[PDB]
């Protein structure tokens, strides 16, 4: 099945969804010269205040920080957006080296690792139903660079010991997002899709421009993960990113000059 190893990872995973060679892929180097102000663009409003974390699981490729999307109680809108997305789950894409691991770049650069808040359209009335609309997802994307720790994701960093395999799960209310943004929301903007298969192109990528800064052992503690199951050979969840897919007919907005 597909994975990010030499025989099943993004070079592959067309075969068995050919939309990874279609017209709206995700992620794209974000050129900065080339993404044009938009004065229309609205003020982004992230609000989790309500936000009710449930569970962290280790689904074989990352993981999930899973959030209770049955009311609106952490949703994004504005920016970009027409109504209302809410929360349902984050997660990351990172390196095996601190100077890899992003999916999105900025300039061809690549961040230490890139954090995904998946947020659904809530007039499809659940996130199976937004996935089959082309303005069904809205993720925020947020880069990770190392340098001093981010106080916000340690609890995250601290319950991996207890996911380490493919289908554990943990425990993981009370936990607030909000620790896990920037100061500034500025963003760039674009229409693309899920970075991992089935690869759909539901999604209006919103992505900031300040990248959070975590540190080397919060990272470090990442790269402990093992994409196999509990009793198998070890393979350290490492490099789970796709890297940058051709923009082709798409304009990358930004919300700053
Ligand atoms: C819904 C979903 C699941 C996995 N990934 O990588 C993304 S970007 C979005
Ligand atoms: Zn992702």
């Amino acid at each position: 099945h597909w994975g990010y190893g030499k025989h099943n990872g993004p070079e592959h995973w067309h075969k068995d969804f050919p939309i990874a060679k279609g017209e709206r892929q995700s992620p794209v180097d974000i050129d900065t010269h080339t993404a044009k102000y938009d004065p229309s663009l609205k003020p982004l409003s992230v609000s989790y205040d309500q936000a009710t974390s449930l569970r962290i699981l280790n689904n074989g490729h990352a993981f999930n920080v899973e959030f209770d999307d049955s009311q609106d109680k952490a949703v994004l809108k504005g920016g970009p957006l027409d109504g209302t997305y809410r929360l349902i789950q984050f997660h990351f894409h990172w390196g095996s080296l601190d100077g890899q691991g992003s999916e999105h770049t900025v300039d061809k650069k690549k961040y230490a690792a890139e954090l995904h808040l998946v947020h659904w359209n809530t007039k499809y009335g659940d996130f199976g139903k937004a996935v089959q609309q082309p303005d069904g997802l809205a993720v925020l994307g947020i880069f990770l660079k190392v340098g001093s720790a981010k106080p916000g994701l340690q609890k995250v960093v601290d319950v991996l010991d207890s996911i380490k395999t493919k289908g554990k799960s943990a425990d993981f209310t009370n936990f607030d997002p909000r620790g896990l943004l920037p100061e500034s929301l500025d963003y760039w903007t674009y229409p693309g899709s899920l970075t991992t298969p089935p690869l759909l192109e539901c999604v209006t990528w919103i992505v900031l421009k300040e990248p959070i800064s975590v540190s080397s052992e919060q990272v470090l503690k990442f790269r402990k993960l093992n994409f196999n199951g509990e009793g198998e050979p070890e393979e350290l969840m490492v490099d789970n990113w796709r890297p940058a897919q051709p923009l082709k007919n798409r304009q990358i907005k930004a919300s700053f000059k």
